[PDB]
């Protein structure tokens, strides 16, 4: 499966989700996951991401791993979202910064 990491926190661009052909991104107030049983590892919304936020499980940088399991949980909680929508109204000013996870709103 991918994982949508630290960086699309506050910034949840959405662009991912164009490319997604089984749909399966579900949609937090500011941050986006990928539901780990339904994404085929095509490893198409990756270079989709401007935030670069995205990552293959087994690639997750090793100060993120709680990404992880953050992503399956939270994929059964979230709703499904389907088609992009604008970025969130500061996106650019918290894209780079590290340690968003403290923002995290569910
Ligand atoms: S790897 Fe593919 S199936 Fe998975 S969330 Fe990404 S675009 Fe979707
Ligand atoms: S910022 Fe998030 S909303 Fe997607 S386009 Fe990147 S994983």
């Amino acid at each position: 499966a991918f994982v949508v990491t630290d960086n699309c926190i506050k910034c949840k661009c959405t662009d991912c989700v164009e490319v997604c052909p089984v749909d399966c991104f579900y949609e937090g107030p500011n941050f986006l996951v990928i539901h780990p049983d339904e994404c085929i590892d095509c490893a198409l919304c990756e270079p989709e991401c401007p935030a670069q936020a995205i990552f293959s499980e087994d690639e997750v940088p090793e100060d993120m791993q709680e990404f992880i399991q953050l992503n399956a949980e939270l994929a059964e909680v979230w709703p499904n979202i389907t088609e992009k929508k604008d970025p969130l109204p500061d996106a650019e000013d918290w894209d780079g910064v590290k340690g968003k996870l403290q923002h995290l709103e569910r």
